[PDB]
């Protein structure tokens, strides 16, 4: 009937109870799950949730149990990480020609870009040409901006592709997709599968294969999970990689922002630093040497949540100024302030949140007398705002600002790294009482720019930034156990996210489910053959402009009400959340 097969890869709700024996739960992707840790992650306090993040983290340095899914440290993976090495420094042999591109949608190409840029600064201070570049859903203008809509085409993926790899002879394209589902990404690799003379392929993301994303890619005939395993068959005879450790579902429920882009650096830039730094000793990349790398991120993750109580204080004070109306500003300079930015644009689509609710800063990139003379003037009593830098940095750059907010402010925390033995100039610094200090062993590096402490740097931050943004959401009451039933529809997984939220929240069948979101969408439309056998795409160009898209179609099912019914239902109550809660209950 219409819409069979636009629906056709979606599993039956099972029963009350065999939601375990349905194996409904079996083929829910890793990424995707409900994390069992937070299950009630809607009423921790600040400091659980802190706690309960910083254990969701530390999964992606768990080992392999004993019938089950390979991990980082796992024998397999720690080969292919070993392999790739090996290939990459064939193009660093011979640079001529050759390019290195890494390349995702939303976060993993964002993380594409700073490693991008990262291991082009390394072959800068070596005085070689940079081979680095990176790819990102929509263009270089998506780093710094909320453009989910724009990783569902495979033909712009190529077109990008294509631009980039010009008149190379030797191309590794690293195509990063957390979920192993960004159809933007799913092209590139087929296309590399087409021409292995001059490419390679190297498939990175966090679901075993058979979990592969396998619904049409409505400009392509091949689905991700076909490109992967046909990736997989290639590696066999070295002429593609597939690097996908499992690392556990996310603390909010496939918000691959979090682990996922953690893990993309910890994965990639252990390997390419372990490429450079043995290319140039003359000795293959090996085992012994990753892991030495592995293990001081795993350090990393220890080292940033000792300050778990500081971690959760900034919490709170992020969560009260957003709780009363005000904004939440993230300072920083380098690449901290980079990922500043990345982290408070990341909360429009992940929260619904407004571009000024929680918004970064590099010195969105403003000069230091720019940033007095123009946002300055707009801060207030309730506002909070945040300095992120190292001992490393420009100090009388940075006291400055300080000095000028902290009349404005008040709340003003700071998250400061320095190897030990640094000391915070002013001792009278107490601009800020109880700083977030993080101080980093020293370790023996040996590349001009000491690329490993900024990697740790950056990653530690990423995560403070990353628990912060969230649980300060989290605390406002804005999520249901550990899902975000609210969000926007701007892509086809957002769609598919929705529908399955629909089936667990509601039992409900999945034609009952597909109907109540169809409707809702297309509201005051009914609906119509057409709409019911149309590409995803449709409905999500029409649910990316509305708002309760989700809510309002999860109240009609459990009121079994019409659409017209349930949004004068949520109209009538005192909130989304609480006419969302309270039907439930
Ligand atoms: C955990 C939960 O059941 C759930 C179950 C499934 C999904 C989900 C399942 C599949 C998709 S998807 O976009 O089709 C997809 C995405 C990635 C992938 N590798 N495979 C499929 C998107 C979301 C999301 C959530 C619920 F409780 F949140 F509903
Ligand atoms: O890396 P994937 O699975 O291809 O996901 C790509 C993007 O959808 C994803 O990073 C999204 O922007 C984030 O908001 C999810 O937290």
């Amino acid at each position: 009937m219409p819409g069979t097969k636009r629906f056709q890869h979606v599993i039956e709700t099972p029963e009350p109870g065999k939601w375990e024996l349905s194996g409904y739960e079996a083929a829910v992707p890793i990424t995707e799950k409900s994390n069992p840790l937070t299950q009630d992650l809607d009423k921790a306090d600040a400091e659980n949730i802190v706690r309960l993040l910083g254990q969701c983290d530390a999964e992606i340095f768990q080992e392999e149990g004993q019938s089950t899914y390979q991990r980082l440290y796992s024998e397999s993976i720690l080969t292919t990480m070993v392999q790739v090495a090996g290939k990459v420094q064939e193009v660093l042999k011979e640079p001529d020609g050759g390019l290195v591109v890494l390349s995702g949608g939303g976060t993993s190409g964002r993380m594409a870009f700073l490693m991008s840029v990262s291991f082009n600064q390394l072959m800068k201070g070596l005085g070689q040409k940079p081979l680095y570049t990176y790819l990102i859903a929509g263009g270089d203008r998506s780093v710094v901006a909320s453009r989910e809509g724009t990783e569902d085409s495979a033909l712009h993926g190529i077109e990008e592709l294509k631009k980039v790899a010009a008149g190379k002879k030797r191309v590794i394209v690293i195509g990063i997709s957390v979920g192993l589902s960004a159809p933007f990404v799913a092209g590139q690799m087929d296309c590399c599968m087409n021409n292995t003379a001059v490419f390679l392929p190297v498939l990175v993301g966090f679901n075993p294969v058979s979990m592969a994303r396998n619904d049409p890619i409505e400009d392509w005939s091949s689905t991700f999970r076909q490109v992967a395993e046909r990736m997989q068959k290639m590696q066999e005879k070295q002429k593609a990689f597939v690097l996908n450790p499992a690392i556990g579902p996310e603390g909010l429920s496939g918000s691959s922002r979090m682990k996922g882009g953690s893990a993309t650096k910890i994965l990639l830039e252990t390997l390419l630093l372990a490429a450079h730094k043995t290319v140039d000793q003359g000795i293959a990349a090996s085992q012994r040497c990753l892991l030495e790398i592995l293990r001081t991120f795993e350090r990393a993750h220890q080292v940033t949540y000792s300050q778990s109580p500081k971690i959760a204080t900034l919490m709170k004070s992020v969560s009260t100024s957003l709780e009363k109306k005000g904004h939440v500003y993230l300072v920083g300079w380098q690449t901290l302030g980079i990922i500043a930015i990345m982290d408070g644009v990341e909360c429009i689509h992940t929260f619904g949140a407004d571009f000024r609710d929680v918004r970064g800063f590099l010195i969105f990139t403003f000069s230091q007398e720019d940033f007095l003379t123009s946002i300055l003037p707009s801060l207030t009593e309730i506002d909070t705002v945040v300095f992120i830098f190292t001992l490393d940095d420009n100090l009388t750059e940075v006291q400055t600002i300080v000095e000028q907010v902290k009349e404005k402010t008040n709340h003003i925390q700071a998250l400061a790294h320095s190897t030990v033995g640094q000391t915070l100039p002013i001792p009278l610094k107490k601009l800020f009482p109880s700083i977030i200090s993080i101080t980093w062993p020293l370790l023996f590096f040996e590349y001009e720019g000491n690329f490993i402490q900024k990697f740790q740097r950056e990653l530690s931050t990423k995560w403070v930034l990353n628990t912060v943004s969230t649980g300060a959401h989290v605390l406002l009451g804005k999520i249901l156990q550990n899902h975000m039933l609210d969000l926007r529809i701007s892509n086809s997984k957002l769609f598919w996210r929705a529908l399955a939220m629909l089936q667990r929240f509601s039992g409900q069948s999945k034609a009952r489910c597909i109907e109540s979101l169809l409707r809702a969408i297309h509201f005051p439309q009914p609906l119509s053959d057409d709409i019911r056998a149309a590409p995803i795409s449709c409905h999500v160009q029409v649910a990316h402009e509305k708002e309760q898209v989700i809510p309002i179609a999860l109240l009609s099912l459990l009121f079994r009400c019409s659409i017209t019914e349930a949004q004068a239902h949520l109209a009538a109550a005192p909130s989304v959340c609480e006419a969302v809660r309270s039907a439930l209950a």
